[PDB]
């Protein structure tokens, strides 16, 4: 369950942006909270003439911001982990703005933006996971504290 393990990794940052509790997450989703926490404060100030322009009213806004920021992000075709990690980023971006900005709010929408998020890692970058160590023996080898 390739697709499973990265839903959980992107549910689990999800309601650490949303502050809502839980068992608790794994030791690579607590390296990746925090990771992608402080990359989430950049990306928002670096995108924010960008972001207030965009007004996330509906899950397929944020579908489609997702998608033209993350087909960019990897637009070259380069893979690192500091790229995954900005994925997660900019999950968290998206769910701020939906909570704020939803036209008809629905906190059982938001498990979708999880949901494309995993299908997006697992569709364009789950070949390179695998290969430079997944997440137990390359993300968490190269993020956890030393």
């Amino acid at each position: 369950s390739e697709f499973g393990y990265i839903y959980r990794l992107a549910q689990d940052y999800l309601q650490s942006v949303l502050q809502i509790p839980q068992s608790g997450p794994s030791k690579t989703s607590r390296v990746l909270q925090n990771v992608a926490f402080s990359v989430q404060k950049e990306v928002e100030k670096n995108l924010k003439s960008c972001l207030d322009n965009v007004n996330v009213v509906s899950v397929d806004t944020a579908r489609t911001l997702f998608n033209q920021v993350m087909e960019k992000e990897f637009e070259d075709g380069i893979i690192n982990w500091g790229r995954i990690v900005t994925i997660f980023a900019f999950e968290g971006i998206l769910i701020k703005k939906l909570l704020r900005q939803q036209i008809a709010p629905d906190v059982d929408t938001y498990k979708e933006i999880s949901y494309f998020v995993a299908e997006f890692i697992m569709n364009n970058t789950g070949e390179w996971i695998r290969q430079n160590g997944g997440w137990e023996n390359g993300f968490v080898k190269k993020f956890e504290p030393k």
